[PDB]
């Protein structure tokens, strides 16, 4: 049970952090102002879609190894570790930067997720990976709003009222 | 058919209002350009969509309650009390501040309407409520591209040669 | 640019024939009366769909040669050439009398800009002879409830209370 | 249990209306006969199919205001109000005849529930607004056979053997 | 063999009578004319599908008890004991007329063959009683418009220039 | 007309229990109440689109041999031999009870008319076949609630407040 | 904006109370234990994807009225006025007894908001009402696993280990 | 009248030499047989779907530019000027050789149809080169099983008995 | 129950027979090498999907008729009466001859059954007669790889490492 | 070679394992009874579809490494290592248990396979990781139909007669 | 043959730009950044599946006229006549600047193609205008970006770091 | 960086060879000839899907991990280390021969990559085992043509003019 301990938590916090995306993501889908509110507005339902696929799958697999699964509201709150996002009408430079960096930090946590259970749960970390997958591809769709090019550095000034985001 | 005028009117001007809708949606469509010209470019269509299929219901009512439905181009520019859209290439920050402001006077007159027939017409101020919310999302649809945030008033100058839309 | 006015007025000649035919149709649709009026109703939907798709691809056509395209309804009034369909409920006889003549003449004029064009612009000239030969589809659609057989001259007495359309 | 009362009884009662004109309409849609009767065939499939979707909502409607739904054959025959439809081959102007009355008098008391249940019951009323607008296309479908126009009175000489509808 | 001799007639002779038929609905579809035209084009396009489907089904059955199938032109012209349509323009109660007629035959040729077969080959009996259903729905929806109803005899006089068909 | 009377009656009498049978499911479907509801909801919904399906086939195959089918809902009440079901709330187990019954006397019924058909209308006694098929799977899937294994009785004491159904 | 605050206190009254249901519904759909979990979990899914649509839709109505929308994980957990779920495995007819409560106060709640709107904004009442529609059926789906019939209490002691829910 | 004559020529030639190789195509289909049989059988009902979209098309032509379109199966056997496929039994190498000619020939014919039509009727040209475009991809697909490469002439030894083809 | 041994006893062996071909279509399907591999992979994942159907309509029937169906892999081993097919890579030549004789033998055997269980179970009798359509509809497909013609006996020389099959 | 040996053998006995499956899962689809037959039904339908997905992908992968794959019946019963199911009609409750065991012993042995693999052939265990989550995923399914929760024990007395499972 | 070499050369010529456009549009689709890199991502996309669906079209056409088809990377790189695009991050105006041009070069030179082989090959002919259509309509999708207006001369300082594009 | 350039190195690579790949599957597919040609045709078209499918997944996998994608002609070109395919009509030997040593080499070098990048990014490393796997799956049915059975040592002389591939 050391080793199911080990599933169990990787499973769990992953759930977690994609529930506090779900609602985040669809937050910013509703809020988002600005010369791409439309454009983010599209992504953020893509992105909300892909992660509740994903919070399915992880819930479905705490199951599958025979744990109960936590997906409680108090439990998102509370099983934090990640900003909570803005109430109000969200600048689209806002939003951009931060699943920037949600999306970077939350992928982050489930790297090391996988190498913790690869040696006992191999099939719990695989799982893993592909929620990490989808994390990582979601960040590069942010980044690249503000990508650095030979021609360009894309500051964002004309996303930002004038100024660098 | 003191009531019966009630609802005939109240239906037929929706009809034309949501005719000249179509027309200038589609017309901002193919003519958008500028930074946001394939963004508008795909949510006009999906208005004239949402739009045309109110046409259809609106005018089936009409039939419905007895009456003929006037959906002919001469009644559109006669029933106009609403501005035509320009001919020309059309810039988007022009196709924004134009359908912000359509939208929000087509609303407000289906609004009164609603109001007019509920007590003889429920089920025609009902249809007209659904009319009126999908004007009104539309709405919300244009008014975001320059709506106020904490970290940005969003005024438009990145899409309207450095001046406040 | 001799050249490209050709092929300009050739395909905003046509958009607005088939912007009016899209209108008339739609019209007839709703308020069409007596034994044909569901056969016709249904009719005239397929004939508004195949219209409003070629409408879109001559105003596409317009803006990929360079142009702007003016699908506006003062401009449906305008640049008429052809007679409006009347208001009120319409008869089985008078709709097919009505698109019988109107899809003729309107064949008649896009056949003509064919040839006008297919020098500078084969493939604006290609597009005009795909919409030439829907609308003579059309045309034959409307035709066949009169046509001349051996055994039945069709007159349309039967529809049209006891006279020949 | 006064307001709930009114509810069920409204409920109720439209269920069994709508049970009726299932099966006459289906029943018509197998027998009809004459110059219309595939027309006729088609369209009474299309209503049978509104009106049976409405049947549900309706019972489904029953149960979520916490009473049993009564749909029985024995039901829809004693709590009739409404004239059977003729067995044996039925006349494609007879068929226009029976509907045209049959959903204008339906119709007619739906308008009458939806008054007597808005205050108690919004929710319920909103409902029987649908039903009550389906009903009345309806309605208008089979009244267009007949429809008089300036042309032309269409009196259905033609589908009566030489004689006035 | 003879058992053999007695499946092989009996499917090929269906074969090539539904061939006939496919050409005839057909030519039926393109060339009627008059009230009922657009009517009878649509539902010949249906019986045309429901027939292909059918010839498709009895030549696989041939192949399927080892023999070739014989699908030729000259073969559907050869072995008529079937009326050719005319050709030209066709009335609507000229196709009426005919196909009524050419059903009712086909089918009591297939009613036959039936019972020739059943006892050695019920497995082609079967698919040639699918075949006679088909065909005596077909003859059903032909008949209909002539059908004799206690309100109208449905003569044909309205399509058929005041004369009964 | 000795050979078409049998086969009407056995058509006729086949569509009017399929038609109470619809009916009843579809009021068992809203109606039913204990553990097993919602399992019979959905179980009895697809039955009742498979009897629907049949009662169309069999409506059609009257007209298809050239008889006037009755549908209608005094001839379902008149032509019972069958009992109605309870109004009401209804039990699980009354449920499966109820239905296990009517569909073992329907089938037995429908199998009668296959050898009164056979010799001469196959096409017709091969559809009754048809509807004793779907009908004998029907009463399987009630049946198998209650059927007896090995291992347990299944007496339904469980889904019927403690007695053996 | 007095009648403005209204209409923003019903629809983010009714947001909140939906996405705690949203995340309810999908706990239970993983966790759900005994005879009757399968079917919990699918019908617990049904009611995820119901209430997630109209989450949606109640989000779009405050963005379409010009408010932003609060849907975020602190905001559901603050404004509770209702229960959470249990941690853990669930038992069915803890499920089914917790719905069962909680969509019957969820139901009333919107019910009074529908009044409280009605007069200022229809369109904003006329969505709520279909809120409380979906959420009444989804009361008596709930309800029904223990409904009193008049053969069977249905206590639940088959789902409740002998005892009575 | 001597252009339209041109046109109805073109076309009819068309049309039966369509509607033959949609016999043949089928014949060899069901009866081809040999190491290829199942490839060919698969080929040639694309090329029957193909070859069935251009004969409605040719027909639906026919009647727009106001002429009758003969499909009868007289004159496919008449209007010949093409060879009959074998009946019994069919090589696949014998299948190949027939259409790889057959299709050649048709495509030969269509492309001087084409030059003969332009002038008058660009739109009857537009579509017969359509017609010629299907028809020699259907050749290429024929010739390329014994289509000559560096490596291998590909005689069709293996197909044709040891035999070049 | 000496009728509905004849029936089980029927049913039953149908069922374990195509449960063999159900394992020996797809071994083929995998293991097939050769010329014809792909064409072979191909056609028998088509075959073991209608085996497929038929195997679950025979348990299904098994089921109405009110007996338990035995489809374990122990009675598909015993209940042989049919060669198994050999275990490794498998050539095209050696499929073909496999399944024309494995299709021919189970065909002949299903034949059989019809004529022994028709007089007692009419129902049961036709759903074997579907069963035997598709056995030999299969036989025909891989028949035809070998079938002889007028110009090619087509011996399997090129497929069979120059030997006749 | 000793590389390869250890993957054919992985994949061999995990194919075997899953067509053993294949047939118990469909085995106790058509023979399950009492109260839980109808969800069993279809809930070993939809572990049936899943396990014969990963049959074929099994059976593939040993293809692309090059190996014969032995899908034979003679080789299910061979390579047992697994207890055969019941014949005759199954208890609800007995399917429950026998799954619960079976998933479970299967998972584990594939689990197993998957770490002795790894190191030479990545790509197969990473195929035999993805069958491992879906068994145990059904493992879940069937477990928690008897799974212990703070409110009820759910021992199964309700499905098996009075006793716990 | 020097009517077949223009064909060949044309047809060749054009398969190679599209190819070239397939691989850059693919290209910019990963590596577009900046405001516009989500939009310009699809609809470079868009572009992709159009510009493919003709470069087999062209093929095709080739193989169709007897001609080998030259795909090959080497070919296209070859075969240039055409600037590559860079690699590296790519700037959205920069994308835009890189296909208004490639596209208005690809499409004159198809274009001249069109004219160079209508009088040999009218049908091939045909295809290039096809193709110069698409290539045309996507052009005008890039310029719009900076497409002139009466109210904003568009100079793309917004997505170039405030310098004109 | 170091663990960041094994990844860029590994994923670039592979994307390089999957491009190769495309355009070789594409080449063969359009220029394939002899007895195999539409089966290699059809074959090479899923080939071609697939492996398309996976140069999208590489390169966003590139992007994701915060690198550019090189995917341009000028890369396939250079990055070699893999034969061009022949242009010119290609025989079917050829490319079963051509493809059968591509893909093995191609599935080898990813094989390697895949243990080169796993213990850094066992992401990446997935992402690779499903290339390899596809490509493995190909190498299979190319294979399968010339596969050694106990029965036919398979040469291809049948499809290599007599002699052995
Ligand atoms: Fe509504
Ligand atoms: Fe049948
Ligand atoms: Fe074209
Ligand atoms: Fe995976
Ligand atoms: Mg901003
Ligand atoms: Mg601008
Ligand atoms: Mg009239
Ligand atoms: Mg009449
Ligand atoms: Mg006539
Ligand atoms: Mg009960
Ligand atoms: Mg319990
Ligand atoms: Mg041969
Ligand atoms: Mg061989
Ligand atoms: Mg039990
Ligand atoms: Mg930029
Ligand atoms: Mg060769």
């Amino acid at each position: 049970t050391e080793d199911l301990k080990k599933s169990v938590q990787a499973l769990q916090n992953t759930l977690t952090e994609l529930q506090a995306l779900q609602l985040q993501t669809k937050q910013a889908h509703w809020n988002v102002s600005g010369t791409l509110w439309y454009t983010l507005h599209e992504l953020l339902q893509d992105h909300y879609e892909g992660i509740s696929k994903f919070a399915d799958d992880v819930a479905e697999r705490q199951l599958s190894v025979g744990a109960s699964s936590d997906g409680r509201a108090i439990t998102i709150v509370a099983a934090s570790r990640l900003p909570e996002i803005p109430g109000g009408f969200l600048d689209d430079a806002q939003v951009i930067q931060f699943f920037t960096y949600q999306y970077e930090t939350v992928g982050q946590r489930i790297h090391q997720r996988v190498g913790d259970v690869e040696k006992v749960d191999p099939t719990t970390a695989n799982l893993l990976q592909e929620v990490e997958h989808i994390i990582e591809k979601y960040q590069w769709q942010m980044r690249a709003f503000l990508q650095n090019t030979p021609t360009d550095p894309n500051t964002g000034f004309d996303i930002n009222n004038g100024k660098p985001v």
